[PDB]
């Protein structure tokens, strides 16, 4: 799609919703979730803390912090991966994914609690699988359990090949050996979509790759922060891309979501792959131009040179620009979520169909709509709730009728001229839109 | 996707199949369908010709010749429609699409015929729906039964907006009131992917548009010539764009597939939308620069300014290009139709889940892989047979060994050097790659 105007972004106002700020200064709210007791579960990912907040009192308990949590106050670590066992009131589970040191400085593990009703906290962990990767960027770090039982977990490509991890060589595109397997190393575990069995053991369903079959279900993924299963058992996904091309994918066993070699569409258009890793000598500077124009000594791959197989385009990029797109305030959105509408009794009008998707560079809530089977979406990105707000996580009430957003702490957010600010309006908020 | 070059054209020679000629004496040879006698049976355009031929041994015989269809030497017009009732052996009809003079100068009819094995001829014509839309330019006129046992029909734009129509206004994204509809007045089933009951009628489950239900199932569409539907019932489409974007779909009901607004992509790149009806000028030349550079004149109006409901991009664009692009060949293959691959005991390998669409203008016939489900895409279209010939329908035997295809009469070609030729080297054939 073609970038909105700030103009555009200024007018998504969405008079025709109440906001309710429950919640400010939580650190660093995270993921939120529609309670099996009807109540807001949120995680605070600098913390580790899961908070229960009473929407109506905004009355909160801080139900378990998860311990040794490691957090980077630069970085996007920390407690990620949140969700419910999806039949709670006979498995009490919910499952985690979290930033720990790794003895073995950090990994990523996905580990699952028993929620005790008796003392209202979380016990019993068991670790489903450890050794992930971990770094500062691009963590993703989406858990959702699927139709099919299993957990599907995001894992970002850790930030290689930009900024603080420019040279380290993007493993997106990487699968594991079956030695690698076999030791439990995960390093190619990045940049990808791994569907689990509750236990974390491998899927045996799980797609081949490279003739192994792991936990890697997709792959090619950049910053995938959104994961959301439709109705009718269809796979839908946000992430964020470079300068350009943030997407809205379908996530399909076995597919290559191109990154890093394809951003967006395979179109050479606006972005071009530029290998740090392969770079001549660690001194060249990143122009950040997104590939079109780079320093000398770094290689580039255009994405038509890229011999890749299963490559699978987004349904819609958020944006798509041409090579002469003055980089130097990206076409992007950063896409930070990813929440399929399931209406309700109190459904709201014409938003059958819709994924919603909170931006947060924009500081607004994406409305997209597709058509019933959930096999293409229908027209563009609907911006809403614009404000000067670094949109987190977005869930809907069981009726239907009132959304919960969670919203930054800090960071950058465009103002309603285009400029960019730091002050934003609803630090690390939990906020209720109410449909008039 | 990006443009291959004419030497990544040039390469894909497919050596791997064994190329053998059918037939060579067909008159503009248009559709093909392995028949439920297990017969190849085909069409000829302009004569109105159905034939049968024994795929084995190559015998033919002209079972009817429809008559009356109408045909311009220069013109898409003819018999275009074709296909098999699906139950044939209980239900022998035969569907057709074929352009005929309108007493009411041409019209499109939708016409059923049974066919009788004891004399093998077709008899008892039925017009299922008549006064469609006709022209000499983009009729598509692809006609399925899907696995609902409605027919599908594609039916072009008419060439509205470009060359001999250039001050028609483009009527793809037009719908038809219910007064029209119930006048039988089906000027806005142009652009379309129309979804009929087997008698004509309407289907009370088809989409509504502007808040009318009528025959159509999608609209927005340019040329459409592929339509074809996959094992588990999705409806894979092929569509010619204009200078760039000739697009793979899925064709989803109430879709809209933005045609004229948009080409493609809703990306503003490399088309824009010149509408030559409201050029207050019938002087005006169209540049032919696909409407990112226009005359003095023609209101443009760029794909994001389109105000669209149920706007579904393409899966795959064939090819898109950005406004630096140099129009002054065109970033085009011209697909003819679309087939699903089905494989069968001797399958190609690596073949699986692919579309095949054969392409006019490069001479090739592209493998374009989907997943298992027919959800996306997998990697490009991936050019065969790369030959000096225009390729007009494709199919495969049974087993999957053999692919059987029609090759164009006359036309332009690229050739492997990337210059263009007339010379086809086979002419109206029926050619077999096994
Ligand atoms: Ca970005
Ligand atoms: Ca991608
Ligand atoms: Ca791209
Ligand atoms: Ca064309
Ligand atoms: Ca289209
Ligand atoms: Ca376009
Ligand atoms: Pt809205
Ligand atoms: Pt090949």
């Amino acid at each position: 799609d073609v970038p909105l105007t700030p103009s555009q972004f200024a007018k998504a106002k969405s008079e025709n919703f109440d906001k309710k700020v429950i919640l400010s200064n939580l650190n660093k709210p995270h993921a939120l979730l529609w309670g099996p007791d009807n109540q807001i579960w949120l995680t605070e990912r600098a913390t580790g803390k899961i908070l229960r907040v009473n929407p109506e009192s905004g009355s909160v308990k801080t139900v378990f912090q998860v311990p040794e949590i490691v957090n980077d106050a630069d970085g996007q670590n920390g407690l990620l991966g949140f969700a419910f066992h999806p039949d709670f009131k006979n498995n009490p589970y919910i499952y985690i994914s979290g930033t720990f040191k790794n003895p073995k400085p950090n990994q990523t593990i996905i580990r699952r609690y028993t929620y005790n009703k008796s003392t209202d906290t979380l016990e019993k962990p068991v670790d489903l699988l450890a050794g992930l990767p971990s770094s500062k960027d691009h963590q993703s770090g989406r858990l959702v359990i699927g139709p099919d039982q299993k957990i599907y977990y995001t894992i970002g490509d850790q930030g290689r090949n930009q900024l603080a991890y420019l040279f380290l060589p993007n493993q997106a595109q990487h699968t594991p050996t079956q030695q690698e397997l076999n030791g439990k190393d995960y390093h190619t575990y990045m940049g990808k979509v791994l569907r689990l069995n509750l236990d974390g053991s491998i899927p045996k369903d799980n797609p081949s790759f490279n003739g192994v079959v792991s936990h890697i279900y997709t792959l090619g993924h950049r910053n995938p922060q959104g994961l959301a299963f439709t109705p009718n058992g269809k796979l839908l996904q946000s992430e964020q891309g470079p300068n350009s091309d943030d997407e809205i994918n379908l996530i399909v066993k076995g597919g290559n979501y191109g990154w890093p070699n394809v951003a967006g569409y395979k179109d050479d258009s606006g972005y071009a792959y530029a290998n740090y890793s392969a770079a001549a000598n660690k001194s060249i500077k990143d122009l950040a131009q997104n590939g079109v124009k780079v320093a000398a000594g770094v290689p580039v791959t255009k994405e038509s040179e890229w011999t890749g197989k299963n490559f699978v385009p987004p349904l819609k990029t958020l944006y798509t620009v041409q090579d002469t797109y003055n980089y130097n305030c990206w076409p992007t959105v950063a896409p930070s979520s990813a929440y399929v509408y399931k209406g309700g009794k109190k459904a709201i009008t014409g938003w059958e169909n819709t994924l919603l998707v909170p931006s947060l560079k924009r500081g607004v809530i994406f409305r997209i709509k597709l058509d019933p089977t959930y096999s293409t979406t229908y027209d563009d990105a609907v911006p809403m709730f614009k404000s000067n707000n670094r949109y987190r996580d977005v869930i809907a009430s069981p009726d239907g009728n009132v959304l919960y957003v969670l919203t930054d702490t800090a960071g950058n957010v465009q103002k309603d001229d285009g400029s960019v600010t730091n002050t934003l309006e609803n630090p690390g908020s939990l906020i209720k839109f109410t449909y008039k």
